[PDB]
């Protein structure tokens, strides 16, 4: 059997001109810049989860989010899957604030960090750019090694 897995958002707030990320202060995958998100909840709805992380990591409160993606990301050493959600926005009405886990910033979009984020934003982050949709899957090594790795433009998440 394919391993259980965990439910998770990822949320990226997505100007014209730029993006907001933030940088893990703490833990796995500390130093690390990326979308907002953590563990859906009991009870939560992925979008209303999106939501939560969203405003308790970045201080932003927005009212609706965008499907974008799926990804599941499984470790070698680790029987668990992470299942992503992935989300988008580009309406928000606040300031984006520090918090204890995450230090959000702006990136203008010819300078997306790249070499600072997980290795598997460099295949996916595009097609989102591009407003396309995407499923994906990837195998890590610790936190620097993909072993393995799917990935598809969808029309539906």
């Amino acid at each position: 059997a394919m391993g259980a897995s965990r439910l998770y958002t990822l949320v990226l707030v997505l100007q014209p001109q730029r993006v907001l990320l933030g940088m893990k202060k703490r833990g796995f995958g500390a130093g690390r810049w990326g979308g907002f998100g953590g563990k859906v909840q009991e009870g939560e709805t992925i979008e209303d989860g999106a939501r939560r992380e969203l405003q308790e990591e970045s201080g932003l409160t927005v009212d609706a989010l965008h499907k974008v993606g799926q990804i599941v990301f499984e470790f070698v050493g680790e029987p668990e899957l992470m299942d992503v959600h992935v989300f988008c926005t580009d309406s928000i009405q606040g300031t984006p604030v520090e918090s204890d886990e995450m230090r959000p910033c702006w990136f203008q979009l010819d300078q997306i960090p790249f070499k600072d984020m997980w290795p598997d934003d460099s295949y996916w982050f595009p097609l989102l750019l591009q407003k396309k949709k995407f499923h994906g899957y990837f195998k890590f090594q610790g936190q620097d090694t993909i072993l393995d790795y799917t990935l598809r433009e969808v029309d539906t998440v």
